[PDB]
Parts: structure tokens; sequence; C-alpha cells
């Protein structure tokens, strides 16, 4: 049955060639960008001053709850993060769950000196382009979305354009899959997928199978000072928050609290 | 919850490579020159009395095997040119025919003749293609495309100032091609399910062709006497490829079967 078989590679080559040209454009759009501003060292350098390392989140809403914050300005957050001692910015692009848009990553990045984590899902190292071409210095591979070929394949993609990769894991698996990187900038996330239960104490017994090398970033139920020194005891000083700190008024004043009581 | 939005990623993926690839390709269209005319090069050569040629450039095709082993495009448009043809056909498909998009480009530039994009198309994106290649006319497989995407298909070709080959096997695809505004509709003599070719097809649905419509025949044609017997059904316009390819002297082979 020729017809069939042919129109099966047919759209395959079809497939093909769009991605290859689409691929071009971004090339091209990455060579344009200035460098990486260094997400990881800028984690480091805080740890290295004994203070606790903020990867500041903007996100405009949360599948379940809705808008989050009803005035919603990424540059004037962004500003706001750096003031109240953020390390790093963490942006969501995607928009169906998150409302989040490509843009914003840009925008907030623009408005201050912070390296920038391109938060969205990755199944495709053409996103990684992407999110150099948006101006991302960090991207993220979530262990429950991605096999290992892929998160290698997303991992080093990210390292020949100058950018860091978080890599987030909820389990132990997930924990033993993410030790194959090389990546040191190791998610822990309090939240479980299935339940959507959120439970500290999670990322404290990932923590205790993690080598000293990693740099471990506490991610879900993190909402006082008081939660970064309780995690601080299982050797997680680096924190990745967003809705929190985004529902309070003051959001530089809510994040000077968080870092430093 | 991870399922669906892996689902719902992957398309906003294809969608935003579908975007730039596209947008590329919108502009290597507009630094192309103006289409040749291939349906007017046609009706021209029918104007003087003579029959109209498609000669098709192919090195192999699944129903036939390897046709030519030393296949040079740009020489054999020169001689097609010089064998009297009116237009060309340049295999771009590569798995099932050994041609390449960039045979039709390195074609079209070695003489001064229109050129169809003779491929299996699927998608509108494809008829941007040819044109940024240099094509004047594209190929719309009835058997192969829905209403919606035929009529698409032909749409796009005419923004882009592009010809529309429609072929049809049979009855029903005939009319469904009658559906179209192109007035290029080939009538295709090869059976794809068993690849038996017989004249007696386009025959027959010439029989059933309004006159405003320039059919072309397409398969089986091997000397003059075949053209002299498809003009008594109303056919003078072919497309031929085979035949032609198989013997040394193309522009010999085209002059004897076009003038005898």
């Amino acid at each position: 049955d020729i017809l069939r078989k042919i129109e099966a590679y047919k759209r395959e080559e079809i497939a093909a060639a769009k991605a290859r040209l689409a691929l071009d454009e971004l090339k091209a759009r990455t060579r344009d960008q200035s460098a990486p501003r260094g997400f990881l060292k800028a984690l480091e350098a805080k740890r290295a001053a004994g203070q606790f390392a903020l990867i500041a989140e903007i996100k405009k809403a949360s599948p379940s709850k809705g808008l989050i914050r009803p005035d919603f300005d990424p540059p004037a957050l962004a500003k706001a993060y750096e003031e109240g001692g953020a390390a790093c910015l963490s942006v969501l692009t995607d928009t169906p769950s998150f409302q989040g848009a490509p843009e914003f990553l840009t925008a907030a990045r623009q408005a201050c000196s912070l390296p920038a984590l391109r938060k969205d899902f990755l199944f495709d190292p053409y996103q990684v382009y992407e999110a150099r071409s948006w101006g991302a210095d960090c991207i993220l591979i979530i262990m429950a979305s991605v096999d290992d070929d892929l998160a290698k394949e997303l991992e080093d993609t990210a390292f020949a354009l100058g950018m860091d990769a978080l890599i987030e894991v909820h389990d132990e698996a997930e924990m033993e899959r993410a030790l194959k990187l090389s990546s040191r900038l190791l998610g822990v996330n309090n939240r479980n997928l299935r339940s959507f239960e959120v439970n500290l104490a999670v990322s404290e017994r990932l923590a205790k199978m993690a080598p000293s090398d990693r740099l471990l970033v506490g991610e879900s139920g993190i909402f006082t000072h008081e939660d970064c020194l309780r995690l601080e005891k299982s050797g997680i000083g680096t924190f990745l928050i967003g809705e929190s700190l985004m529902r309070q008024h003051d959001v530089a004043a809510a994040t000077r609290a968080l870092l430093t009581g």
C-alpha cells in the first residue's frame, strides 16, 4: 500500500524540515545574546557568604488557586525581589497552566541584575535554545517527566549554550536518576505529584541521600525564615519560593523577612 | 496531570517550530523572481498546434527501480528544452524516486522552461518550500488528500503565483477535482495498488472532463503514436519521464516523441 507508506515518511520529513529551519533561527538569536549571568555561581556566592540563597519566583497564576496577585508586573517584581536579597529569579513561561509567557522572563531579567531560570516543562532540546534566546541563565529538567537519555540531552544542550540546569526530584528513584547527571543543582521538591500533599520531611529525607558536592534547592511548603532554618539542618540552604512572597503586599519586605527573620 | 501537560506542551513545541520555519520560507519566497507561467506555456504550445510536453527528470521509481544511473539534472533540462518540451517536472522525493529538492532548482536554472515540483504534498508548508526552490507549479494527488486539504494546497499555490496540477486516477477523484479551480487535470494511467499501466484509463476519464479543463495524460506514454492515440480523445498535453529518461540522447528522443 505504497501511498500510506509514502505518507508516513513524508510527514516525518516535513516535521524534520520545519525543526531544522526553526533551530537555525534560534541559533542565530542565541549568538546575538550576551553571555549567561551565572545562575549556579550566584547561589554559591550567597552560600559562601553564609547567607540563604533564594531563587525568587515570578508566577502569575496557579492551576487550582487562580490569579496569584491582582497586579502582576514582572519587571517590578524582579526589582523588589532583588531589593529584598534574592540571589536569582525563576520565571514561569508556561501559558496554559500558569499564565506565564516567554516575554515575562526577558522583561524580568532586563529589569534587574540577577540570573534567571526558565521555569517550564521541557521535553525537547529545541526548548533549551528557546530559553537561551529569551535570555535564560538556567533551565529546568523534571525527572518525573523525561527519561534518562532525554535528561542528559537537555543538560548537555544547556551546558553547550553556557547555561546551568536545575534538576527537579520528588523521590528516591528520581534522586538516583538525577545523580547520573553532572549538574550540581538539585531541586528537592516537597509536593507529591500524585497526591498534591506537601510535607517538608520529603526534602529532609532526599537530602540524606545526596552527596555533599550537590547544591540542594528546597521547593514547596517553605513559608517562613524558621522553615529555612529547619531545612538548613539537613544541609538545604538554597530555596525556590514564589507564590507566598507574591501574595504579600510589600514583596521586598516579605523577601527580607524570609531570608533574615 | 503530567501526561496531560506533556501532550499540550509537545503540540506547542511543534507549532513554535512550524511558525519560525514558515516565516523563513515566506522571507525566501519574497526574494525569488516571479513564477514562469507553467499553464500558460502549455497553452502556448497547444495554440501553435504542437503537442505540449511536461518532461520529467526522474532517476528511479518504486515500480521501475533505477531508471538512469548517470543522472545530471541541468544537462537533462537543457536536452529536454532542445527537444521541444514545454515545461519540466522534477522529482524532489528522495526515498522512493532518488530525487532531491536541489535537482528542481538546478534543472530550472539550466533552462528557461517552467518547472513543476513533483512530490507528495500533505501540508501547505510544502507549497512555500516549492516556491522557495523556484517551482512554477505544484502537484496535488486526489488519492492522497481530502477535499479541505486539496483546496488549501491549491489556494496556497495561487497566493504564491503558482499553478497546480491535479492528479486523478478514477471517476470519483475526477468529480472531487472539479470542486477545485485549477484548469490543469492530470489523468493518470498507472494503478497505484497494482502498478498496471493502461492508456485506456485516460481515454475513459476524458469522456467525463469538461472542456474548460486542460487534460494532461500521465504514464504509459512511450511513442509518438501513443500521443496520436490520446489526441483522438482530446488529450494533447502529456507528462512523460521513464520512456525518455531510458534513452541516451534525451533531446533526440524528445523530438521523435513529439514530432515523429
